[PDB]
């Protein structure tokens, strides 16, 4: 068999997930089952006994479709794609996207698949570093000095896993100036967009009707990561081009699947809103924990999301090799039963994700079992 | 965008599937609706509604991966891969088999995703032409001499999509052995297999635990083809060597599916039953139309599965221009409401694919669309 290592996060998930644990480590809020989803959604039985088991279509669904564009694509349901996921919209998006020797800048650090696509294609890629990010906007000189006439693509994730790193209004108006100004194309992964902390939730660039790639998910802020469906907005030209790819990869989506994804997404205020309640009564308690923890843990406040990126400063002071942090992860889940996800997985070695978006009671627990690990070890 | 042109199967369903049609034109039986699912399944509502919409993982679920596993795998859970239709399992594991300058055999007229992958790959790709394949067997002398010593994998499909060729017992036999002779891996896929017309249903060679890869699927003998769920049997490292691109691709399926699919899977004689009776029924009509139909339409009566491949001896005896199948099939479909799919899509250019799985009032409307379209060409 072809040997390729897996993702760190993947692997590490396939290793670590399991019974009797404290998940502090998720990048999304906590799923629903489907008892909830049903009452939220208004899902009758009846209507899914009405579905028929037959094939449904390339593009996804036309009721999902809609439910979709309404929200992030300004009413243009030809300019939405559903799909398994959006890891699924963005390897078919991007696939047809990129070309050998295009000029794509990737941020720092970003979703390991979105990382992947351009390196796969031979494509040109230039960083965009994460401390270039700051107070919702990118440095007007790294944004001008790296986002150059010619560049293809410019290829972000805001709100950021793992870090929580945003951008303002203005921010992204500055992002969309200099994208327009070069001609690349902004590929844009809002799986977190639903969730803002510092300033308001940012408008999709897909809603504008022009030549950008956008991603969501229900996977993230709708608590329906195992429902598998995203999207990609894009011009329609763009995602025909994927068909010949989805053709012999997973053909299309189910349509029982997409009667309760068009649901769920018509009633997104509520299964988002629910959560994101929750989520900010976590945030308010990680943010006292932190500044109480400040001596053995720095980090940046996340603006969006329902993930941060601690920064455990003893890894940091030694600067040990990279797979201390997964050492210290190991020991923390086996010794005091708390999950988080090793820096190794984000291009981050001194940190490790640390997800608010859980229930507020298992969160308080990881909480305490990081706090006597990191007291454990500032001792002795 | 990357430009690339799809296949022709799924250009042709995208272009034609539509209201008011008499669709005889699938390889797959037609779809039950969601309430027979629970009734035959035996899936209360309140089952469906305990399940937390939350990851599943990249194996498929452990239940769902045992039932598939005591049906094709020989009870063998850790050699099942379930995936989004059987579509994903090829792609998948094809991707792990095979390498650049593997000599790989490969079925004439194979399901295009089979044949794509080996071209994909550079792989050395030799075709078993499908007049060697008759009477159940593979004749014995192209066998030995197209499989040869160090050929890295035989790729085929029996029963076949879209001429019902399938093997027995005998001959799927004797392709075991040749393959273990020469250490090629056999690539089996048996999306049809429950349905058997001349011999009696083949044992999956995935069975056996040894170096086999075989695929199946809901969709076509099933009623399922919108649940989107196959599998691949195989080893199971070839299996894991699947993770890294599955990590970037679809990551895992839903856990409300997979209850769906293992449910299917545990009642598969009772919803194979029922349509294969069906099936056997349309058959039989059909036997008897193509014998009252020769002067005008030859073929090979379907040995598997639930379609077969008419050939037109008008496009035979001109032997015009490929394209002409297409023409036909668009002014059958246009004039007399009746689907076929053109056999350019199989590499079949005097041919078009006729389902028999459907509704038996419908496939009968068909047949009268169809006959009374040939007599109109025959005449005049
Ligand atoms: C930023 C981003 N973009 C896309 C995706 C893909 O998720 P789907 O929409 O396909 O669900 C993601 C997902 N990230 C998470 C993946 C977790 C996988 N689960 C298990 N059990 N391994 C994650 O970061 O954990 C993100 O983030
Ligand atoms: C032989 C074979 N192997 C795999 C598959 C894949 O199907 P899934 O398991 O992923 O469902 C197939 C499927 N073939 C059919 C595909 C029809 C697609 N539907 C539409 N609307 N385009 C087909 O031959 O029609 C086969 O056959």
């Amino acid at each position: 068999p072809r040997r390729e290592d897996p993702p760190v996060l993947e692997e590490w998930y396939r290793r670590h997930l399991g019974p009797d644990i404290h998940d502090i480590s998720s990048s999304g809020v906590h799923p629903y089952s489907f008892a909830e989803i049903r009452d939220v959604c208004r899902i009758p039985a009846a209507d899914l006994d009405a579905v028929v088991m037959d094939d449904s279509v390339s593009q996804g669904g036309e009721g999902v479709r809609r439910a979709i564009a309404d929200r992030y694509a300004g009413g243009d349901a030809d300019r939405v794609l559903v799909t398994h996921g959006s890891s699924e919209a963005i390897a078919l998006t991007l696939n047809a996207l990129l070309h050998r020797g295009d000029r794509v800048v990737v941020q720092e650090g970003i979703y390991h698949s979105l990382g992947h696509y351009p390196r796969a294609a031979g494509c040109d890629v230039a960083v965009l570093p994460g401390r270039a990010v700051r107070d919702g906007e990118i440095d007007p000189d790294v944004l001008a000095g790296l986002v150059t006439p010619g560049t293809a693509a410019v290829i972000v994730n805001f709100p950021h896993n793992p870090t929580g790193v945003t951008l303002s209004p203005q921010g992204l108006r500055a992002l969309k100036e200099r994208t327009a100004a070069t001609g690349a194309v902004l590929v844009w992964d809002a799986a977190t967009a639903e969730i803002a902390h510092r300033w308001e939730v940012l408008a999709d660039p897909g809603a504008d009707g022009g030549d950008t790639v956008s991603y969501g998910t229900l996977s993230k802020t709708f608590g329906l990561p195992g429902l598998r469906v995203g999207w990609a907005v894009a011009p329609k030209e763009l995602l025909t081009a994927t068909f010949p790819l989805r053709d012999r990869t997973t053909l299309f989506l189910s349509p029982l699947v997409e009667l309760v994804a068009e649901r769920a997404v018509r009633h997104a205020d509520e299964l988002i809103g629910a959560r994101a309640a929750e989520a900010r009564h976590n945030l308010a308690h990680l943010t006292g924990w932190m500044a109480a923890h400040e001596e053995l843990v720095r980090w940046t406040p996340p603006e969006g999301g329902v993930c941060a990126l601690p920064v455990f400063r003893e890894l940091e002071r030694a600067a040990a090799g990279p797979q201390e942090v997964e050492r210290f992860c190991l020991e923390l889940l086996e010794r005091h039963r708390t999950l988080l996800v090793p820096g190794t997985a984000f291009g981050a070695p001194h940190g490790a994700r640390l997800g608010f978006g859980g229930p507020q009671e298992d969160f308080r627990a990881g909480l305490d079992g990081l706090s006597r690990f990191l007291r454990e070890r500032a001792a002795g």
